[PDB]
């Protein structure tokens, strides 16, 4: 029950399964919501070491930290303290599919994120199950208002270890819990890096920069 400060922390809990392998991850993050920068330290609390690529999870660990020009209303910052929810489908090039449902709220002056993820139909020999990805390229999410919510579309490209890319079409709906001002169409430009990780990815740190701009 508060405003969005120049510096904000968040806690995240994720529960999910990928190709039937169940896991849980808890994390803590911090950043500067108006500067569009944030970092997070994630720990696998159940089902470690993960038998699949960390890169499919990385995108699921924070839209309140997007730098917006003053002529683009900040729909998702304005949803607080109640918060917002988002649901996403990631359609990978080799048939694999990830869906994500997320709830974002503010408690004791910190954001709380609860994430549920399902991953299925990934080929056993593919880059996800064989841990052959090496991070993601910078990308631009096309943001647009639709049916009283905000939608986003991203063509995500995961770097392949032996050179090349492995892609996914990403579609997400973001909706405030209570109606607040929706913006017009714009682009959210992202850069996300895995800053560090232990050998088996049970401890991982990420950084993301995101800035909204007109096309």
């Amino acid at each position: 029950m508060a405003i969005i400060k120049e510096f904000m922390r968040f806690k995240v809990h994720m529960e999910g399964s990928v190709n039937g392998h169940e896991f849980e991850i808890e994390g803590e993050g911090e950043g500067r919501p108006y500067e569009g920068t944030q970092t997070a330290k994630l720990k696998v609390t159940k089902g470690g070491p993960l038998p699949f690529a960390w890169d499919i999870l990385s995108y699921q660990f924070s839209k309140a930290y997007v730098k917006h020009p003053a002529d683009i209303p900040d729909y998702l910052k304005l949803s607080f303290p109640e918060g917002f929810k988002w649901e996403r489908v990631m359609n990978f090039e080799d048939g694999g599919v990830v869906t994500v449902t997320q709830d974002s709220s503010l408690q004791d002056g910190e954001f709380i994120y609860k994430v549920k993820l399902h991953g299925t139909n990934f080929p056993s020999d593919g880059p996800v199950m064989q841990k052959k990805t090496m991070g993601g390229e910078a990308s631009s999410e096309r943001m647009y208002p639709e049916d009283g919510a905000l939608k986003g579309e991203i063509k995500v490209r995961l770097k392949l270890k032996d050179g090349g890319h492995y892609d996914a079409e990403v579609k997400t709906t973001y909706k405030a819990k209570k109606p607040v001002q929706l913006p017009g169409a714009y682009n959210a430009n992202y850069k996300l890096d895995i800053t560090s990780h232990n050998e088996d990815y049970t401890i991982v740190e990420q950084y993301e920069r995101c800035e909204g701009r007109h096309s």
